[PDB]
């Protein structure tokens, strides 16, 4: 259960802006390849209103405002949880 | 506050996957042409793993099964979607 | 028709880059809330092949390069913008409110 | 110089809606893994409204009803991009869903 549920509103280490869970171990092309993300978010409250789809990892979590929905579903997602592809840093991003 | 906050997740009247708000006032483009819908969502708790985005209206849903977030970002615009709200000049598009 | 179709590619006042028009009314969430901008726009020629999108109003365009795509489908969307011009409750966003970047 | 620039307006085969051009040579991660399209588009007039992103190859065009801005900027690009991708060719198929 170390990985947040979809819906988990938090602030980076070095942010002014407020993201919202929406994806995890999401991929993400880059000049080095394409990697893994922990998290890939949007932007609070506004949400998915664009292409912009926001990219970090747990280390850059400063604050989990607000934690999403945690059924059985969620539940036995992260159990499934518990990628072959490089692990990128906001720094690749 | 009549709409959702986003992170939400709920399910539709004759729907099998639960689904996450992840926008309001949707914009959608048809055949017909460009409309709005009341909530975008996607599958929860899988996520945007693809792009199988899903639309619907209020009155499509049956059981609210989580309350998103409701810091002040949110408070300030549900202030903003109430003088919206009779002022939408795109067409309400419905699931029907 | 006074916003440009999209595909319109422009260059922004004290510019250094070509934008084309990939939505117009685009929403904008800033530090300061969510505004909205007469449009949003990628890089020309080189597209979408990242997510760095570029935000502007009509009064900033220096110069229009080239004018989209303008079939029926387009018509009936201006027909809604004029409409809803004057019925936009969101605020506007300017340029100068955040980090002008390219500009 | 055959690719189509950005800002074309085409129609796809039994395509219900008109899509633009907004990047060529996308890549798109299916379950095979990550393959690259010819292109990558966004609803037309629309514009990119969401993260939804419609990826195609130059088979599946059934018109071009608009060919985007074309300078000397876009006839370099195009000449740069006939001098592959290391990536496999996906087609409109791995887009079942």
């Amino acid at each position: 259960s170390q990985l947040l549920p979809i819906g988990s509103v938090v602030r980076l280490n070095n942010g002014d802006v407020n993201l919202m869970v929406i994806s995890r171990y999401a991929l993400y092309e880059s000049d080095k390849g394409v990697g893994y993300f922990d998290y890939s978010a949007c932007l609070h409250p506004s949400g998915v209103i664009n292409q912009r789809t926001y990219y970090f990892n747990q280390e850059d979590i400063a604050e989990v405002l607000f934690e999403g929905f945690v059924n059985q579903a969620e539940r036995n997602m992260q159990q499934i949880f518990e990628i072959t592809y490089p692990h990128f840093t906001i720094k690749e991003f």
